[PDB]
């Protein structure tokens, strides 16, 4: 900044238009001005690994001092990243994990990163468990809206929605729906749980978009208020989807202290200092009162 080496740290996210890795850049801009680095962000349209390692390549070809990135694939980013490693590149990985997410450990074919930050993604599930037991009274059905089976994150958040749910002998877990990202069909799969059961108690979306469209399904349905929704994320909608009685809880990440502690980390391995090779980032639970609590409202998230 002053008189520390001005470095050029590199951000991928998963998804470009996506409010959750657009906070996460916000917070990494924030944390790049203070030690003097600029980001070089750039992302594919599409959480899908296919386009992102294209992008990864071309992030590469600049030369960046560090990447972060959050890998949409734990197994097919393994040996892109490889490459950017063998370059004497050093990494970090933000939200998402690549191998087990258990990094420098000695051993594994994905262990070369040096963190993982991200949200603590089962106790994100356990948590959105808690919250739909509360509000449909701790009986009834229910489903986890869902993204796509081997997404690290969102594969923590139903293992540990499932396993709180185990502890509650009157809720029956139904299937889980698997949206492909898209809210659209997260919507229409909604529609036809509640057809199949009527008497379909609550849903829980594991991520932003499986939220929305679960949400978006329940009140299409004309059921806002009597199917119960938890959404996992925070995009703006909440405000008049908590105030309305379309969703009773939203689990906020904290995606800008993800990107924030991802480019301070970057910054201290290029300065020679050792860094964590964890960082667990928390929860922010928002409720139709406390959404206009000052210290809550600001988690909301960007755009
Ligand atoms: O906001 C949606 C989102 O980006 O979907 C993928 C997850 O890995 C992220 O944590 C976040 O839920």
């Amino acid at each position: 900044s002053m008189e520390n080496k001005k470095f050029r740290i590199a951000l991928i996210p998963g998804l470009t238009t996506d409010a959750f890795y657009i906070t996460m850049h916000k917070g990494a801009e924030a944390a790049a001005a203070a030690i003097g680095a600029q980001i070089i962000f750039q992302g594919a349209p599409d959480f899908n690994p296919v386009t992102q390692v294209p992008v990864l390549d071309a992030v590469i070809a600049k030369k960046p001092d560090a990447i972060l990135i959050a890998p949409t694939d734990t197994t097919q980013l393994v040996q892109p990243l490889k490459k950017a490693a063998d370059a004497g590149i050093p990494m970090i990985t933000v939200d998402t994990f690549i191998g087990t997410g258990d990094y420098q450990t000695g051993a594994g074919d994905g262990d070369f990163p040096l963190s993982y930050i991200a949200s603590d993604n089962v106790l994100g599930g356990e948590i959105a468990a808690r919250s739909l037991a509360l509000a449909i009274g701790d009986k009834g059905k229910v489903y986890v809206s869902n993204v796509k089976p081997g997404v690290s994150t969102t594969d923590q958040r139903e293992q540990g929605f499932k396993s709180e749910m185990a502890k509650h002998p009157g809720i029956t877990v139904l299937e889980t729906q698997f949206n492909d990202n898209d809210a659209n069909k997260a919507a229409s799969q909604l529609q036809a749980v509640y057809a199949r059961n009527p008497d379909l108690a609550g849903v829980f979306g594991a991520n932003l978009f499986s939220g929305l469209g679960s949400a978006n399904g329940v009140q299409q349905a004309g059921q806002s208020g009597t199917i119960k929704v938890v959404a996992f994320d925070a995009p703006g909608s909440v405000v008049d989807n908590l105030k309305s009685g379309l969703i009773d809880f939203a689990i906020a990440q904290h995606p800008a202290e993800i990107g924030y502690y991802g480019v301070i980390s970057a910054y201290a391995h290029l300065t020679g200092q050792s860094i964590p090779t964890k960082i667990g980032t928390g929860f922010t639970v928002i409720n139709k009162s406390n959404v206009t609590d000052p210290a809550v409202a600001r988690f909301i998230y960007a755009e």
